[PDB]
């Protein structure tokens, strides 16, 4: 029944965070031939359909149509369903993308037909992106020997914030104490995250288009000193954080092609490219499009920690020898996305989001130690929030996209054995659609956003729990509601509050008030001691501000 | 121009040993649609061309046409060349496969046109073969609990020879001392090799079609106790050989899909499937069809040693934990095929045949040690031949398919450091087309076949060098020529002599006198001490005898 689309394709609070391959969609593709019994699309029609598919459908169904969160839509299957079924199903409407920039999930009649016909044709695989292509894109603007040998600006680099100005393809370096926008740097395409080298000198950004920029914070006027392209679609980057390996390497992960690349930490020279195509951990079936999700760096061994989504594998990649490459491929759970290290920096706790699980890896021993259901729908921790719960001991927290719950997992196998790797508590925050939870060692507060909630009141606010007041009686902890968007004084369009990030001292917490590109946005700085508004950052240049990364907290993995 | 096929597409003595995917060629395929400027082939024409392509062309160019020893033939490239060029180039034909079963490489006018047209169309990837498929094929005929707990027959198992009866889909178990055929067992179509568990109890055979049979030699009447299919095309299998891991695991390698599988050593239960799709070691470019070639077992660590051909990677796979899987991916040289361990069983020495190199791996340290050109064309060692050269010390030898040369490499870094991993000598044997070189610790002789030589007398004889007389003075060591085929007394055809294999005591060496399926074949047993004919084995059941494996010498890697 084609009417099943109403439920399958319904927009929910937890199905909007699937990849939109809008960079890859720009590539012009030639129309394939049509086998007997199938009508062909012209080159123009096929290219129009392909762009739509990559922008709106490929996230869930795959660019190769072999399935991701949504099932496979290969020609064998679609031809059995037939044109009529496809046309009907697609007419209902697809799940919306992210707010402000994402798709609405609605198509015209002409487009519906293009899509149905497109699904009946044999898709070609998008171009690969290997060493030759990377080296062609590789530019070293300032060779290492020509860079400063000491900080040449008067900035307090450790208290600096690197803020994504999403739609503009820029980042803003903002002073953590004065709130001054020190510089607005251009990278071209939208930046997804900022990461810092272990010394705090080098700022790495990765564009959604696979473009990596490395910026030297020691220059009188910090700018990009090197750049490289590592794929067509990418969302993750990290730096080497094992003691003794400071500034040695950076690693980038791609959605397409399915691969990760280890680069020289000073020049960005591409050193080792690894494909992530392989077998799913459980059913052990070949998957041709296993996207790289979060990438973290071990503090216990000279390794990178790479999440491979569709196959449910966590890779521990040893960068001490790139020719005789040692890896540990850990069978985990499918749909790995984001995660973080516990307070001790030994255990990697990551969300296998579509399956509602937290997977725990011991980075010292290189083995899986636990897989636990959070009891919530679609956990999305970011890097999560570590704190010492007054009665449970060390815990790590996550909120959820699919419900209002916050779950705590014990992270102290030696010191609180019974509590270790068990969900110790689950309680409600503002509402569903949460993306980020945050705390800091110098704070007694736990902040939870609700970015994707359908209610403006909730999406524009943040829940704050008092950790010192938590008891363990099983009751639900009370929270204070901070009216972040209201504080910023922007009601136009629909601002969505997203992601808490602390200053170096942990005395102030920043939130992004994310509005559309032609609308007014802001950053809101909250005084952590009083839970009152401290400062509002507004500027005509502050377009679609999303991710914010404090240099010190990012370089040290303090969360 | 098209006339360049006289050099690249004609039969050489060293280009007949590329994969013939004749099992995969039996699968029916769907005829693709054709884009503008290209003409479609009917279902029959496309399948006729596909069968020809898989059997004759895919070995060198790949089923996906991304290139192997021959260049890529993807539609983008072939359409630029055009039909006329393709037609003219293919009119010359293609290199012949193996004698007694392989293709002649001759094409009719109609077939030439089909192939040219096929190359202009978009190929589909053959079906994958994962856990679901393996488990459906997995049959345990005699559970472990129902098997004997001690040897229940009176055979001398360690002196048994397991002989491939290629075209009959059987193996013969032959008494090493009496030459009695103890049993003929049904297996996969054309068993490629036999391998033994470390205890010598279990006999594993793999057919070219990917079928694996496990035989319990302790039964009163040895038979298949378990079977499984691991792919569509496969050539390699090995057992765990690290002390303490006897009989724990078996591993099988496949050409298609490009993968290896680790199985339970007692039941054949498929435990871990690993894709070998990935990046080439040198150019670091994605390769969609990296075939698994030889697989050996480490004696120093609990690891399997897997050659991945097209990407030039040697994998050291640790089987102590299949869930948190540790591997070492060693960048080596492209076109890895066969090889063996040195006399100490520490170093793996393998031929990157198409590049005329020997790659050396230290299995204790898990690292590449050396890569050296043999000075010959297309080295094909089998497992090679280890001996103590009177002047040079411990050496490992290989012969070549492309010329008559035998090369020696020093294998003793500790005792003979100046000779270690250097090509110490190169001298002629009977002629080109050699496949196997052989010796044994108790023998003073080095045997070299010339199986693929185009001269009947040469292909039916073996060269034998006296190791004791070798001086390494730069002169060409003399050799005795044993007229093996003549000794067998076969009137019909021109049988080819292949592969020496010793008995357990190393006093007798066996050769196969390989004739066609409907022709007369034999096994010839030579007395090693005198170099005289010991026995001729003929039986109506001895159809197309090829590989022969002594239980003791195979379980212990004595070569
Ligand atoms: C794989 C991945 C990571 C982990 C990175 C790492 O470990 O270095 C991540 C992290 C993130 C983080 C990391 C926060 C942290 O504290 O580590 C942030 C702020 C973030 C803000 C957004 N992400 Fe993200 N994000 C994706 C993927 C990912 N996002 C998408 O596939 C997706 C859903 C859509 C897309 O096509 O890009 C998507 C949309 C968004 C947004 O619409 C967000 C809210 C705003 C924006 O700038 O695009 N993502
Ligand atoms: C990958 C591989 C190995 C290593 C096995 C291992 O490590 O377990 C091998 C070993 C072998 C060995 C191992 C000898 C040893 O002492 O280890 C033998 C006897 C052998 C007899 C043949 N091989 Fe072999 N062989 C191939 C591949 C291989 N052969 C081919 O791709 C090829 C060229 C063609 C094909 O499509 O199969 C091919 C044709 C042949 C033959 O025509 C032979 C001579 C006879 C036959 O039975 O088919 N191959
Ligand atoms: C993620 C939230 C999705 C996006 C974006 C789109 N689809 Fe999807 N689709 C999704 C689900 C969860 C399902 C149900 C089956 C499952 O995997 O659990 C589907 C189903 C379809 C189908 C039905 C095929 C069938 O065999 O019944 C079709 C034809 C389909 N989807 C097409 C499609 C297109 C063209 C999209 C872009 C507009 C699209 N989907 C977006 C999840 C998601
Ligand atoms: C291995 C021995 C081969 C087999 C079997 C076949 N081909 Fe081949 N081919 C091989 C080589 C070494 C070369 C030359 C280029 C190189 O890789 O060094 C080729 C070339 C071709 C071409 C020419 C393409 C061009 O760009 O000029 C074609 C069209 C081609 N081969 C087709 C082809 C077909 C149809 C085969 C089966 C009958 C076939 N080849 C077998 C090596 C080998």
């Amino acid at each position: 029944d084609p009417a099943a689309a109403l439920e399958d394709h319904k927009t929910r609070t937890d199905n909007r965070y699937e990849p939109s391959l809008d960079n890859l969609a720009q590539q012009d593709v030639a129309a394939p031939g049509a086998p007997e019994g199938v009508s062909a699309l012209s080159d123009a029609q096929y290219n129009e359909a392909n762009k739509i598919y990559f922008e709106r459908c490929a996230g869930c169904h795959g660019v190769l149509r072999k399935g991701a969160t949504g099932k496979a839509l290969t020609p064998d299957l679609t031809r059995d369903l037939g044109f009529d079924y496809l046309q009907s199903f697609i007419t209902y409407g697809s799940p919306a993308g992210m707010p402000n920039w994402g798709t609405s999930g609605e198509l015209s009649a002409e487009q519906v037909d293009l899509m149905a016909n497109y699904l009946l044709l044999d898709p070609a695989a998008p171009p690969e992106f290997g060493m030759k292509e990377m080296r062609e894109s590789w530019k070293v603007h300032v060779a290492p020997e020509d860079r400063p040998t000491q900080q040449e600006n008067d900035w307090d680099l450790e208290n600096l914030f690197s803020v994504t100005l999403r739609d503009a393809g820029q980042i803003a370096l903002i002073d953590g104490a004065t709130y001054e926008i020190k510089s607005v740097l251009d990278t071209g395409y939208a930046v997804h995250i900022s990461r810092l080298s272990a010394s705090g000198r080098y700022l790495f950004v990765i564009g959604r288009d696979g473009k990596v920029n490395m910026i030297d914070l020691w220059m009188k006027e910090p700018t990009t000193v090197a750049e490289i392209k590592i794929g067509s679609e990418a969302r993750s980057i990290e730096t080497s954080k094992m003691e003794g390996w400071e500034d040695k390497y950076a690693i980038a992960g791609a959605y397409w092609p399915p691969q990760y690349v280890i680069m020289d930490g000073e020049t960005l020279e591409p050193k080792k490219i690894q494909s992530t195509r392989g077998m799913t951990y459980d059913e052990q079936e070949y998957h041709p499009e296993p996207r790289v999700a979060a990438i973290l760096a071990s503090h216990y061994r000279p390794e990178f920690i790479v999440n491979v989504k569709e196959t449910g594998k966590i890779l521990l990649v040893d960068y001490t020898d790139l020719d005789n490459l040692k890896t540990t491929e850990i069978s985990a759970e499918r749909f790995l996305h984001d995660g973080g290290l516990d307070g001790s920096h030994r255990y990697f706790i990551t969300a296998a989001n579509a399956r509602n699980k937290l997977v725990v890896i011991d980075t010292k021993e290189g083995k899986l130690v636990a897989i636990e259901d959070t009891g919530g729908q679609t956990p999305h921790p970011g890097r999560g929030a570590n704190f010492v719960h007054p009665t449970f001991g060390p815990v790590w927290a996550t909120s959820h996209m699919g419900d209002d719950s916050v779950a705590l997992i014990g992270t102290d196998p030696e010191g609180h054995p019974d509590n270790a790797w068990k969900i110790l508590d689950s309680f409600p925050a503002l509402g569903g659609g949460s993306l980020f939870i945050k705390t800091h060692p110098n704070s007694q507060y736990l902040y939870v956003d609700a970015t994707l909630n359908p209610e403006a009141e909730i999406s524009g606010s943040v829940a704050v729990f008092d950790i010192k007041a938590m008891t363990g009686d099983g009751s639900d902890p009370e929270f204070k509601t901070l009216p972040i968007a209201e504080w910023a004084g922007i009601t136009e369009g629909q601002p969505r509050v997203v992601q808490g990030e602390f200053n170096k001292d942990g005395t102030e917490v920043w939130f992004s008030v994310w509005n559309g590109k032609d609308q007014e946005s802001a950053l809101v700085v909250v005084d952590d001691k009083t839970l009152e508004l401290k400062h509002v950052i507004k500027d005509e240049r502050l377009v679609t501000p999303t991710g914010k990364f404090n240099v010190y907290n990012t370089m040290t993995d303090t969360y």
